[PDB]
């Protein structure tokens, strides 16, 4: 008995890891902020962003996200005002493993805005 001839691979699998943690920032209504970190995974994991338990989408100029070959994940938030301020949450999921980190963003009103 025991006819099962088990096959095997010799490829590299690495679980995701945050080398640097994103630290909080406060800005004014109409300005921008950057949130970046270094993740080492093989292969590159799926990224998720959540603000105040709201799913953050990147289909606008006010919000942009890119990942670099160094594993640098950078979120750019433009023109953010009081209504857009909250606690952000980033998740990176690979089949080998998963990791999640939280981030804080504060916003304050400008003493003057573009008037008529």
């Amino acid at each position: 008995m025991g006819h099962h001839h088990h096959h095997h691979s010799h490829e590299h699998k690495r679980a995701p890891m945050f080398i640097y943690k994103p630290q909080s920032k406060k800005v004014l209504e109409g300005d921008s902020v950057k949130l970046e970190c270094q993740i080492s995974a093989i292969p590159p994991p799926k990224l998720f962003w959540k603000r105040n338990n709201e799913m953050v989408q990147f289909n606008t100029d006010r919000i942009s996200l890119y990942q670099d070959n160094t594993g640098r994940v950078t979120l750019l938030i433009k023109d953010v005002n009081k209504k857009d301020a909250g606690w952000y949450t980033v998740s990176a999921v690979n089949e080998a493993g998963v990791t999640t980190c939280n981030t804080r963003l504060d916003v304050t009103a400008r003493p003057n805005q573009t008037l008529p």
